[PDB]
């Protein structure tokens, strides 16, 4: 029935594969905790399950040959999307802690799996993993279509509160929330040392959302004659502790914000609609003088959905913060251009790319 | 270059955490109605459009319902699961999420797939058990899961599958929804593609409810009688059909007589003991030159990266889940269960569709 055949073959296997393409993370996840990601990464050979296992988990296990098998088979999964590298070898027996007789399969990370390291953030985005494929947020994005209804934030729906609110009554959440964040924020950060020259010559910045990491301790650490502040809410700025060359100041950014000639908003504006943006940048504007700057630290979704893999990761984050938020959303660079003009700003702009998606936005008085 | 091969491979990274928002999106613009209204649909249609077409229910915020519903297609759009037009806008939307641009949607020829209704071509039925959250929860408890080596499942409701489905009513409607669909889909493309049914007598069906894929079959082979075995609780509750005997018992204990027996997703359910108890059964049942149909996909002997591929491991891993020990099987181990269960060291193969083959042992 040639070639017809084909094509309804390809299209509803294609269906099929959009339908599960949570699997392929689920099991990341749990090849993550058994620490068997952390083996593949300080591996120099191709390492079989049953190696894995007993390398990865110290406990005596109630059914050892099974727990191989398992893994065995989660390896094959991810091997097969390019996750992991796979070769076979000849029994030479039977072993039985393989899921085929005539064939062990051995196993080694991709160069991707790098960013699954555990250890530390030495160039790894599992905190913020962690979080992305946190039960509290996963809930929520599977109750999407009555909150579409209500037209609110299916976070809200799930928990009947905003998140920021959900956060302070629940430390574990809390704790990998910001661990998320500081995450993000030092890879960011870092990257921003290399390959941004907007900080050089600045005498004060404001950090706005940041303190403890502080983010300006290691961009002060690069500019030593540059002072910092660091905005935040009384209740994160009670717990901030003496800084060398940064005042930490206490408030909401809706009611004010504190001068110098620059200002600081990493992944602060995605959370908010534009009325709340504008209010935020307003503060911004009467903070500054005239020749500062305001620097966005943000995505910045095409103006069309392209199918390339950075507009796809834009637009997740975007329903990220559709799910999380609801009315916080991703933003074009047209989008936040009319923000910075209905708050105030001049007709001149300046994007830099950094790294993973984010840009360097600025807008000048 | 160094910084652009490491920006790529930390987005790979993002990429592969968060893979299951494609799906969870697709779920929520199945339930709004909206994805049956792209498939209806005769020319491209903005978000707004489509809420007003597709939701009956009385609406406290439209405007942000209407940019909400924009921007889950934007991002399907960006995964080519639906194809957007954009369009500058004369006056002031609110209705769409850009203020300068207005969006429109149509359906892409995958979407066929999701129809409701469930017509001829639709695996929606399937994809609505594929994406339940109580079985999409245990995929939150492999790693215990593994350690214990246990089913996920049993991990998160402390009793198999099967057992736990007679406790929900809902969850077992679901399943068995589900599971009607693909035997219906795989049904039809059989009959087209298939000719091991051709001059049989009988035909055993093992564990095919309520002989809807015997009456589908006998059908187009009139003088085929069929059994339909399966266990007496689903029996007792299963219509007459023309020209087929129901038959109440275990798979486990025996099974009816017949030309040849079939197994549809049966054998991925069970460990490799489990399936050479049942295909001896198969062996003692059948008549001489009698075979077995197995209806399964077919892993390759090695982790290949195709979307074929793919899709069976990624099958592998949800009967990890739910099983424990469950598992899907490669040409070869099939041929190991048939003949340790006493089956000729000959084998038949038949591809079907959707990453389904018909494999035949002769006694
Ligand atoms: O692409 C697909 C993804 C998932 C499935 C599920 C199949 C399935 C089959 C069973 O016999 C029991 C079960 O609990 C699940 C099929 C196709
Ligand atoms: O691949 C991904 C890349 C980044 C993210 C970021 C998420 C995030 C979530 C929030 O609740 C607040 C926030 O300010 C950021 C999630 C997935």
């Amino acid at each position: 029935d040639s070639s017809a055949r084909n094509e309804e073959d390809e299209s509803c296997m294609f269906a099929l594969k959009l339908l599960g393409g949570f699997a392929v993370p689920f099991t990341i996840k749990a090849v993550i905790e058994l620490g068997v990601m952390d083996q593949l990464l300080t591996a120099e050979r191709a390492m079989s399950a049953e190696e894995l296992v007993a390398a990865a988990v110290a406990a005596q296990l109630p059914r050892p040959e099974v727990a191989c098998t398992m893994v065995d088979r989660l390896l094959r999964f991810l091997a097969s999307h390019s996750v992991v590298r796979c070769t076979t070898e000849v029994v030479v027996g039977t072993d039985d802690a393989t899921t085929t007789t005539c064939c062990r399969r051995s196993y080694a990370a991709s160069p991707v799996c790098k960013w699954f390291a555990r250890n530390g953030v030495e160039d790894s985005v599992l905190p913020l993993g962690m979080m992305i494929l946190n039960k509290t947020f996963l809930d929520s994005w599977q109750n999407i279509t009555d909150a579409v209804l209500e037209g609110a934030a299916p976070f809200e729906k799930t928990y009947g509160m905003p998140m920021f609110e959900y956060l302070s009554t629940n430390g574990p959440l809390n704790t990998v929330f910001h661990e998320a964040m500081a995450n993000h924020s030092m890879i960011i950060t870092k990257k921003l040392l290399k390959f941004f020259r907007g900080f050089e010559g600045l005498d004060v910045l404001v950090d706005v959302g940041g303190g403890n990491g502080t983010t300006l301790q290691m961009i002060r650490g690069q500019y030593k004659n540059m002072r910092g502040i660091n905005y935040d809410l009384p209740h994160v700025i009670a717990q901030a502790a003496p800084v060398e060359g940064v005042e930490h100041v206490g408030g909401s950014m809706f009611d004010n914000i504190p001068r110098g000639n620059a200002v600081l908003l990493k992944w602060i504006l995605h959370d908010w609609d534009d009325k709340a943006c504008i209010k935020i940048l307003k503060n911004c504007y009467t903070a500054l003088h005239v020749r500062g700057k305001v620097i966005v630290l943000e995505y910045v979704v095409p103006d069309e959905p392209e199918p390339t893999l950075a507009a796809q990761g834009a637009f997740e984050l975007d329903l990220t913060m559709l799910v999380t938020f609801g009315s916080g959303k991703e933003r074009t660079q047209r989008e936040f251009s009319e923000l910075a003009m209905e708050a105030g700003f001049s007709r001149e702009f300046k994007a830099t790319y950094i790294f993973a998606n984010v840009w360097a936005l600025e807008f000048t008085k």
